[PDB]
């Protein structure tokens, strides 16, 4: 009441799975399931790692954020492809870093060139892509096509 609506980011946990195979995972977070996460992408290896994931709203219920981040902070795994879609709301930034700052080392961010930002999702850029993934962060405002 007096607080004015207030709630906490949900971060739910799972695996990464190599073998040159394309998987996907989503979540939804508040009632109606206004707010929807997916992640698809597809590596190569023979080692499995635990991946966080952390989904933000506004109070308004007008912003939303969708963060994905590497536990040690650096991916041992190969990327060939990865994709971000996000539904309930428009994607208004899109950040990536292929290497997590330790300690004394700065975090190293990729460039824009590097991958591809669309209205409703982003899709790595071919040729361009080093194959890094290690942490990813979205922003989008909450909207509403209504037919």
């Amino acid at each position: 009441g007096s607080k004015g609506t207030v709630s906490e980011p949900t971060t739910v946990a799972f695996d990464v799975r190599p073998g040159g195979v394309v998987h996907s995972f989503s979540h939804n977070v508040g009632p109606g399931d206004k707010y929807t996460c997916m992640f698809t992408y597809a590596s190569q290896g023979g080692t499995n790692e635990q991946w966080q994931m952390s989904l933000g709203t506004s109070e308004d219920h007008q912003h939303f954020t969708c963060t994905i981040w590497r536990p040690q902070g650096k991916s041992y795994l190969y990327f060939t492809q990865f994709k971000a879609e996000v539904r309930g709301a428009e994607i208004e930034y899109a950040m990536a870093y292929s290497k997590a700052a330790f300690e004394r080392e700065s975090d190293v961010p990729l460039k824009t060139e590097e991958f591809e930002v669309t209205k409703t999702a982003v899709a790595h850029r071919p040729g361009a892509f080093k194959a890094e993934l290690s942490k990813l962060v979205i922003v989008a405002k909450a909207s509403r096509t209504e037919l």
